[PDB]
């Protein structure tokens, strides 16, 4: 009650899956209902700003990146938390305001000393916030290993659980892991992580349907990057892909699912055929690489090498993809223009489907009354002109 | 010149069940508003419906034959074995449905084609819309049941080719072919000006393939993920066509769908229905061993085995079609993908008529178009059959 109210003005904000000729009001870091607020407070405005006619929308959030601008979170280097804050900072101008660092499959101690110094932050000025770790291995299939190091790969029969807590460390700054469910004994530590508050994701795994919906039932609740490190649907055998057209699955529970918007994970019919099939689970994420940014040249992924060819990344050597180099503003200008969908359903499946994903729908991903005022400043190519995080200026294109 | 009155009835129009009358004259739905133009404002007879669902019969544009017949046979009565199945099939909903014939050598059609003419449908069975020709200018790679000794391509000369193999085209309404032949283009464009519409099957083409085809005026694609290439977050083939921005502005691409529960598992048949509802079709790709079971018969050129209710090809685990008839194949799609009720009917009626060009006549209860229609209760079990306005087939008398 003590803070300045801001009014934004001349706008389009994206509310309720529509764009609305409506104010944009902010007090405190949360967006305020300015007409409760001048019924209740009898308060105005301390300050406007006029937008132009531009949009906003809730910032995105970008629950698998691996890196970014030459920095590979895989790596326990002497400064990890410099190398997250640098991330943090850059992708504030590709319109994201929240991220899970993630990290691959790499031996246990680099994960015992990288973990720790990667705890959930708050975005600002310093960049935008940490929502948590994502681990993405190593308890995942050789045969969709991908960019993954086999050597380094390790699996559950033994102990379960607590080969996980062994492998990973203290879990305390994880929020995702991915994990290939036909691994034995993927249930009891589906079970262990997601009572411990930790999104479960499937994914690098040749587990059939059956097996993913059994994951599910466990307390799974996201698929990692569709179509990437997986078997193909097939109208026999559809595999993870059957998961979004499953009737089989907690009724009224929504699977989420990520996909790779860069135009070469995905075609545009897999695109569409996903956002046809169960629009309300998609999530885009980058699977950004070091290269972000700098768009050439030789990176490191963990203990792999990788190599941008042209305008793909590859594991050095190989014609193995390795992530992407594309940021998620132009993941969002890729989805819209491949699917042929609303600006609005793009624009949620880049915020308010991770944040659902990971129950932060009432204070991440959305304009909705008593939400952070996290959001950002569009044209109508959807080109991110600025980025709030608590409704401070936080980037401004140039 | 009777007026009929089907009362207490939901009939399905405009893609709703309506709580409406359904009024019928002279074998056409009439608008019974224009008895208001007439002397006469009331119905000859009333039949009330029991508040059971009135539909427009299914259209099965893809049967091989049924019940012992096999059309691609040249037999001494061809005419009996297409009544036969015509008869039968009243009793699964089908009042109109185009016989098909497999790959065969060209002596089997040109002595088959012209003994099976279009025909309007009566209490004699359902109308005969024209022939399906499935093959023999399919892919060698995707030939699944069709025997490889008679694929053929078109290379040498095109459409004088398929004019060599088929004969005279008449009675032709459908030719199921592989795009990716050489020389495709030209007969897609030939057949399609002589009104044939041409369906893509058993073929390995890639999208790209497939969307010229489509330019070329392909319509419609053979049974859906049955001998094609996958869906592929690369390339997605045939299938691809579904989510294609590539076509012709405004046509809807058809495809048929056998929903048998053993072709496709529930997940293709739900991932296809939301990625281009309008398009499906259900067709029952029935096989001569349709209503017959387990034991040996015959497709064409090739011995077929019902082994546990599933059709191989005689010695072989290779699929030759199915048993399943065109009702069970609606209430299997009906549970399978969780749709309403009018998707499954519009499915197996109104989409396999407006492929063909025949919305105005078959597969709706509009005004003007012809009456046929089915009498559903809520389970889509299939109670009476009409045909012109007339009744030729009653599950039973027991009301
Ligand atoms: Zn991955
Ligand atoms: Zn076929």
């Amino acid at each position: 009650a003590g803070a300045r109210v801001l009014q934004f003005t001349n706008c389009r904000i994206l509310r309720g899956g529509k764009l609305l000729r409506e104010d944009l009001w902010v007090r405190g870091g949360r967006i305020l209902d300015p007409e409760k607020l001048f019924f209740e407070e009898r308060r105005v405005a301390d300050e406007r700003r006029d937008c132009g006619g531009r949009i906003l929308a809730p910032g995105f959030i970008d629950v698998q990146i691996n890196g970014g601008f030459g920095v590979d979170f895989s790596q326990a280097t002497e400064d990890v938390g410099s190398g997250v804050a640098l991330v943090a900072r850059r992708i504030l101008s590709h319109g994201v305001t929240s991220f899970c660092p993630t990290l691959v499959t790499s031996p246990p101690e680099v994960y015992h000393k990288v973990v720790p110094q990667i705890p959930v932050k708050s975005g600002g000025p310093h960049g935008a916030g940490v929502l948590g770790l994502h681990l993405e291995g190593p308890f995942i299939s050789r045969e969709k290993r991908g960019a993954h190091p086999e050597a380094h790969l390790r699996s559950f029969e033994a102990d379960a659980f607590q080969d996980l807590l062994a492998t990973y460390g203290p879990l305390d700054n994880v929020r995702i892991v991915t994990l290939a469910p036909e691994l034995g004994r993927s249930h009891e530590v589906i079970r262990a992580l997601t009572a411990r508050g930790i999104c479960v994701s499937l994914g690098h795994s040749v587990a059939d349907l059956r097996a993913a919906e059994d994951a599910v039932w466990s307390g799974a609740t996201f698929i990692t990057h569709l179509f990437n490190a997986m078997l193909p649907f097939h109208h026999r055998d559809p595999g993870i892909v059957g998961l979004l057209t499953s009737d089989r699955l907690p009724a009224g529970r929504c699977i989420f699912y990520g996909m790779i918007a860069d135009g070469t994970h995905t075609n545009p019919a897999a695109l569409r055929i996903a956002h046809r099939a169960h629009p309300q689970g998609l999530v885009l994420v980058t699977d950004a690489i070091p290269a972000l940014g700098l768009g050439n040249g030789r990176h490191t992924l963990g203990q792999q090498e990788v190599e941008v060819d042209g305008l793909t990344a590859y594991v050095a050597g190989t014609k193995t993809l390795s992530g992407s180099i594309a940021p998620m503003d132009v993941c969002v200008r890729h989805f819209l223009q491949a699917t042929g969908c609303s600006m609005e359903s793009a624009l949620e499946a880049a915020s308010l489907h991770p944040a659902q994903l990971l129950g932060l729908e009432k204070s991440k991903g959305t304009l909705d009354f008593g939400a952070d005022a996290d959001f950002v400043v569009l044209d109508d190519s959807l080109h991110v002109q600025a980025t709030y995080i608590s409704g401070e200026l936080v980037w401004q294109a140039d």
